[PDB]
């Protein structure tokens, strides 16, 4: 089997991407944030505290003939940005782009933090990291991908995120029309439950490439590119007037700037992030200070190849017995 679904930016900055997902019988379609940095499929629901719902579409398990309470199971998750959610668990039929999993754990939110409430466009998350990170207790649950894997033509999914445009998540096949050149594969460590890999270095603009190992995660659920302070300083030093602002919470730059590109290494291959991808616009409405899309990972504890980086590539998440990651230009 295979599946193919379009993923669409939630706003004009590509802050996140939503992908329609069919849950239950008859289908209830929710727009979920596919997150290769976590491993819970959770939704706004008929159980979510009413004051914490503001425009989201909810899953109502009592209206699904295939929903079953997973008795005794609870979940609770905290994300890198400080947001969180928790609740109980149903199993139900879940389909993505024509690919169907029966008996999928659908984590029903009883509580969500303010950041989720305030984002009316995101009806929940669909985790695509390794199932070892799943938070369901006392019986840990599998991700949608883990459940689908055995039925897939090939044990892979791909992320093809757009810049200010829709893109695609495919399951079970590699679309050879969706990228240019060849795919370069690189080793993955699953020790922390992430799609963790080591970039071979970077360049800023038309500058020389610096060969240096940068361990980080491929995380579709993180907006920006978070790299070591040394790398980030070298980037922003090429933008007149750019500075790190503790009041704002990162590097800002004059909105009048033309940003240089940023290149990262994948083995001997190179992925180029155009400068425009690094512009996250005014810090507040009407400001002439703009927020940067490359930020320091210092104090996160991990480097994160978020959407800024991933949307510059066609990315293969290879879930074979020995997982690997592939990157191609597009």
């Amino acid at each position: 089997s295979t599946g193919s679904a379009t993923t669409t930016p939630i706003d004009s900055l590509d802050d996140a991407y939503i992908t329609p997902v069919q849950i239950g019988t008859p289908a209830q379609t929710l727009n979920l944030d596919f997150d290769t940095g976590s491993s819970d499929l959770w939704v706004f629901s008929s159980e979510t505290t009413a004051s914490e719902v503001d425009g989201q579409t909810i899953y109502t398990p009592s209206k699904s003939t295939t929903a079953k309470l997973l008795s005794g199971a609870t979940w609770s998750i905290s994300y890198g940005d400080g947001s969180s959610s928790s609740g109980d668990v149903y199993t139900d039929t879940v389909s993505v782009g024509g690919l169907t999993v029966t008996g999928q754990a659908v984590e029903s939110a009883k509580k969500v933090s303010s950041s989720f409430t305030e984002d009316s466009t995101i009806d929940g998350l669909l985790g695509l990291a390794f199932s070892t990170l799943n938070t369901v207790s006392p019986t840990q649950q599998k991700t949608f991908f883990d459940n689908a894997k055995a039925s897939l033509d090939s044990p892979v999914f791909t992320a093809d995120l757009g810049y200010h445009a829709p893109g695609t998540y495919n399951f079970g096949f590699i679309d050879t029309t969706a990228y240019t050149g060849s795919i370069t594969y690189t080793a993955v460590s699953t020790k922390q439950g992430f799609w963790e890999w080591t970039s071979t270095g970077y360049a800023v603009g038309s500058g020389t490439f610096k060969s240096t190992s940068i361990d980080g995660i491929a995380d579709t659920g993180t907006t920006l590119l978070y790299l070591p302070a040394t790398v980030v300083s070298a980037y922003w030093a090429q933008v007149s007037g750019a500075k790190s602002s503790s009041s704002v919470g990162g590097y800002v730059f004059p909105c009048s700037a033309t940003l240089p590109s940023f290149t990262f290494g994948v083995g001997s291959a190179r992925i180029v992030i155009p400068g425009d991808y690094i512009d996250f616009g005014p810090i507040s409405t009407g400001s002439s200070s703009c927020f940067g899309g490359i930020q320091s990972s210092a104090g996160i504890g991990i480097n994160i190849f978020g959407d800024v980086a991933l949307k510059a590539a066609f990315v293969v998440f290879n879930g074979a017995t020995t997982p690997t990651l592939g990157f191609a230009s597009k």
